[PDB]
């Protein structure tokens, strides 16, 4: 007996391990809970990647020249090596501005004194003054524009709540701050916004009444959470992934069920209970496990249960004993008011078909169904067609068809109950068919289980008023709590159930009492804002993943694993343990990640990383784009920042083998045989590179010397072409100057000249709003209250429980 | 002759599933009440008072 | 070796191929291959392939390894079904899943 106990605990852990469920599935509540608004990032300087430099310049003969100049370089020149690192490190830069990427900005916060201003001029940020004063110091500056910095001034509009402050920025640097000040995602807050923001059902609830004691400035600011439904469809070919979600939602709905109050005595239901079946006088192999089970911490249990599991659309299972009768007609109300398809196919057959065999076909001395698993009828639906008795007919047609309605409300799917269990009305069907079968004759039953039967039928009868009470009371709290969803309730049978005892749906039914519960407009709230952290996370980290694999993909990431975006993004949902993840629903997943398309703000961004990657990476020092050798002797090109250099500015008249290519393929043939014969060529691709400024070193052709590793190692890693540097701070300078001789080299290095700095092109006025204040918690200004339990009432505008 | 090329072969399999040994540990069966288990001819067992 | 980092079966193929792609006599062709050598998923049918080297005789038991397995498709329908016919067509027992 223990043996299966063991194999059953085996199998199921086997198909557990498939499911990215936490173990202790009381913990997801904190994990759920836990999950936050977007944090609002603030942005407190601009974003910049360049700045002016003053960098020494040399005349056409290569003599220093008395005055440098300024010259854009990158405050942090970290490029890699290799074209593909090169990507990477753009890919790693789009992540960075997108962590960044401030929520709003207010450019007051960033501004400072322009020291060389005459009429207390302010400018932002820090790095604009630094600037501002170092040219306003230079002595090549033009005039006018010193004149133009003592003069150039912010504006400051308080009755506009508009800022104007002059800047110093780069032209990548200025569209990255400028996209963040044009698109900021902050939007005006007001009473209107807050009361549309509370569930339309909520506010029509004559038994909640919302007030808006709070006034909100026209600087109150909000950021709207991103509530699009479902684009991966996890309710469609994810079992692992729905199994997970309903599992966390019914363990988020359950805290948020209300506790009844005021149950009946469970010693006097027992005892009661006890004096009506006569269980002592039967035969009954299970003599004392008839009532047990039977408490208030039960009835507690299979309230939360099946409203949790109603909310969450999460599979139950049914846990019963069919030698327990009072199980099975306890069942009978449990099929009657919770919708036949939140129930596993086979427990429902099975829960059906103890009733039938066991109360209803033996009540009309019919033959016992012989039931074939598989059918498309179940039990009851047999039953049915096969009872002529009218009461427990239409009890069965009701249990046959009350499943879950479809309806769409505020954009949301909501699956809804029949207007009859609303009010509680199909409760005196149930009660019908329950009289009818106690006054059933049973033919061939013996009389003392037939009179337990039918006195077991009477129990759950004669609390017609209560059950009336309770199934009201269930679904006002079900509609209630589902108010507060804002994700499609997709139904699906998952891979795990939630078991659910009959003994505690005899609890419920035997021991509510008529106090009327009813979710505090706290707990509603509360379950609302944590509906909504869920979908807006999952929305921002959907939004995130496919930003990042489409960066990869159209940076040309190839070697890129879109599995640990995957996995990094259902982490962060924090619901799911990622180490049971099956690997065929991960494929699927990057899959549909990968269909879908890039936010607008990401995209935007991307576009600007994309097209300022070649005037970004052309900057850096530290790479070359690229090194042509050319087996002809060529004139040291004559440049500023250099002297003499073996410098081309274009790639035009050569062959072209692009080395990402030749280091991927393995194939040095052709690379070999151009080395060994002395053809021309062009090796393309981002390339570390030696300045040497030695004349003698021209002279040695070293700059030639530089590729046959290529040939030996069939690498291109350690390829470091020379970069000749030749001007009047060479040690042997005097070589150039006091011999008539042309400096050439065989070997040019392609790469670009740093962009000079103009003060027209750099100037900008950066505009945003003065002030405001950004709120998170809407809720928080509404005041919310409710009327007392006995006064509360249902949808039909009566009160909940009448039983008084 | 080794030939790599010639040598290369793409074997295709699932990519995951879960194989389980005994399918009776998913059922959990149980029995009506002795009283009243009936027999073949849809008569109880035992009948005697 | 692979450009797209991809993965082969078995660890004795990518022996093989680190061998072949490193030695210096190989000829640029076989590079190009190895570098193509990578894997593919087909995650809507529940499919993967992977490269592999082996002898033909040996490609032949593998690939009849691959192609006879012996599982078989496991629904709720299959386990209950397997119960004897005469159980589940006898009232007298009730039989459930969860």
């Amino acid at each position: 007996k223990t043996k299966e106990e063991h194999q059953k605990e085996v199998q199921y852990e086997i198909l557990q391990k498939t499911i990215p469920t936490f173990e202790p599935k009381e913990s997801i509540l904190k994990k759920l809970e836990d999950i936050k608004p977007e944090q609002v990032k603030k942005q407190t300087k601009l974003f910049r990647i360049f700045e002016p430099r003053q960098l020494p310049v040399y005349r056409a003969n290569g003599e220093k020249e008395l005055r440098n100049r300024w010259y854009w370089k990158l405050k942090r020149d970290t490029l890699p090596d290799g074209d593909y690192d090169v990507r990477e490190y753009f890919l790693n830069l789009y992540d960075q501005v997108l962590t960044e990427m401030p929520d709003y900005l207010l450019l007051k916060d960033m501004a400072v004194e322009n020291k060389n201003s005459r009429d207390a001029g302010k400018v932002v940020d820090s790095e604009t003054a630094a600037i501002c004063d170092a040219i306003f110091q230079d002595e090549e500056t033009e005039g006018v524009v010193r004149r133009f910095i003592a003069e150039m001034r912010q504006r400051v509009q308080a009755d506009r709540n508009v800022v104007n402050y002059p800047s110093i920025l780069h032209p990548i640097d200025h569209a990255f701050n400028e996209y963040f000040l044009q698109h900021q995602l902050v939007e005006p807050l007001n009473n209107d916004i807050i009361f549309n923001y509370i569930p339309e059902r909520i506010r029509n609830d004559v038994n909640y009444i919302l007030n808006m004691d709070r006034n909100l400035p026209s600087t109150a600011r909000y950021i709207r959470p991103n509530l699009l439904q479902d684009r991966l469809n996890l309710h469609d070919n994810f079992e692992s992934l729905w199994d997970t979600i309903t599992t966390s939602n019914y363990i988020l709905a359950r805290s948020v069920v209300p506790d009844l109050k005021e149950l009946v005595s469970t010693e006097a239901q027992i005892q009661k209970m006890s004096q009506d079946l006569q269980l002592e006088a039967l035969t009954i192999q299970s003599e004392t496990q008839f009532l047990t089970g039977i408490n208030s911490q039960a009835a507690n249990d299979c309230f939360k249960t099946l409203i949790a599991a109603m909310l969450s659309q999460r599979t139950m299972s049914l846990d019963f004993v069919t030698t327990n009768y009072m199980s099975l007609i306890s069942g009978m109300w449990l099929l009657t008011v919770v919708p036949n398809d939140m129930f596993i196919r086979e427990s429902l057959v099975a829960c059906q078909l103890a009733i039938i065999n066991t109360i209803i076909y033996p009540a009309f001395g019919m033959q016992r169904m012989h039931y074939r698993n598989g059918d498309p009828q179940t039990p009851f639906q047999i039953a049915e067609q096969q009872i002529q008795n009218f009461q427990v007919a239409n009890w069965l047609h009701f249990v046959n068809n009350n499943q879950f309605r479809q309806v769409v409300i505020d954009g949301v799917l909501n699956q809804v109950l029949n207007d009859n269990i609303r009010n509680g009305h199909v409760v005196n069907q149930l009660m019908e068919a329950l009289m009818q079968l106690s006054r059933q004759q049973f033919p061939t039953m013996p009389v003392d289980y037939k009179r337990s039967i039918q006195r077991g039928i009477l129990l759950l009868s004669n609390r017609l008023g209560q059950l009336v009470d309770l199934t009201r009371l269930l679904a006002y709290n079900y509609e209630t709590l589902m108010a507060c969803i804002t994700m499609n309730m997709q139904h699906v049978q998952t891979l795990t159930t939630e078991k659910l005892q009959l003994t505690s749906v005899t609890s419920l039914c035997m021991l509510i009492g008529n106090a009327t519960v009813i979710p505090s407009p706290q707990t509603l709230f509360h379950y609302y804002n944590v509906n909504v952290n869920f979908h807006s996370n999952y929305n921002e980290r959907i939004n995130d993943a496919v930003a990042i694999i489409t960066a990869a993909n159209r940076l040309n990431l190839y070697q890129k694993k879109m599995k640990s975006i995957v996995e990094d993004f259902l982490k962060r949902l924090q619901i799911f343990d990622i180490s049971r993840v099956p690997d065929d629903q991960m494929y699927r997943l990057r899959d549909r990640l990968r269909l879908l398309p890039v936010e607008i703000r990401r995209l935007d961004i991307f576009n600007l990383i994309l097209m300022n990657m070649e005037q970004i990476e052309r900057a850096s020092d530290k790479i070359a784009q690229g090194v042509i050798i050319a087996y002809r002797d060529m004139q040291l090109e004559r440049d500023e920042m250099y002297g003499y250099v073996n410098i081309a500015r274009n790639l035009d008249g050569f062959q072209q083998i692009n080395l990402e290519e030749l280091m991927r393929t393995g194939d040095y043939a052709q690379i070999t045989n151009m080395l060994l014969n002395n053809q021309p060529v062009a090796l393309v691709g981002a390339l570390p590179f030696i300045t040497d400024s030695s004349v003698i070193s021209l002279v040695a052709k070293l700059d030639a010397t530089v590729f046959a590793q290529i040939v030996k190692l069939r690498k291109v890693d350690t390829l470091k072409p020379i970069l000749y540097k030749i001007n009047s701070d060479s040690n042997d300078f005097y070589l150039v100057a006091n011999y008539d001789w042309v400096p050439t080299s065989t070997t040019k290095v392609y790469k670009q000249i740093p962009q000079q700095f103009d003060f027209r092109a750099s100037m900008h006025m950066l505009t945003s709003n003065l002030t405001f204040t950004v709120y998170s918690d809407l809720l928080a200004f509404v005041s919310a209250d409710t009327v007392e339990p006995i006064n509360a009432v249902a949808f039909d505008n009566m009160r909940i429980m009448n039983e008084l």
